[PDB]
């Protein structure tokens, strides 16, 4: 209906401002992007489902995010697939993990303060009614 597709564009409105968010921060930069193959190439190898900021920003375009939820489990993936590829004590791996930490904590931070929890509920009711 008219309301229903009025509410999947404002949950498209409030996902590009808080992935915007999170593009613009500095610490974030190496998640902005898909990797470049020529500075990982056994990355396409190692990981099972690359996911990236800009990626995220093109799946919200194409409608493919109906909650809040199905969203943050793409945050969650750009979080674990970092501490996957970067798992060891090295000081290069240690900060690209903490940046991802840092990513999926900020992100969750942000949809706790300015997400209406009945405007996630209406979402995930439209969603599950199809
Ligand atoms: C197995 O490879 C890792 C070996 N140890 C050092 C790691 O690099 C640490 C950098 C990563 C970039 C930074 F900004 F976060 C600062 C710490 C290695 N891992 C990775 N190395 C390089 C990249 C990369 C990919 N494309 C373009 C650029 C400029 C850099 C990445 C990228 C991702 C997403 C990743 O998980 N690990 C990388």
């Amino acid at each position: 209906s008219m309301q229903e597709e009025d509410t999947f564009r404002e949950l498209r409105i409030f996902l590009r401002n808080v992935t915007h968010r999170l593009a613009i921060d500095k610490r974030f930069r190496v998640f902005t992007k898909p990797v470049d193959p020529d500075e990982v190439p056994d990355y396409v190898t190692v990981i099972k489902q690359p996911m990236d900021l800009s990626s995220v920003i093109s799946k919200i375009d194409l409608h493919k995010y109906l909650t809040v939820k199905d969203y943050l489990r793409d945050i969650d993936l750009i979080c674990s697939n970092a501490l996957e590829y970067n798992p060891d004590r090295d000081p290069g791996d240690r900060l690209i993990r903490h940046r991802a930490c840092a990513l999926r904590d900020t992100a969750y931070a942000i949809i706790k303060e300015e997400l209406d929890e009945d405007f996630e509920q209406l979402c995930e009711e439209i969603q599950e009614s199809r």
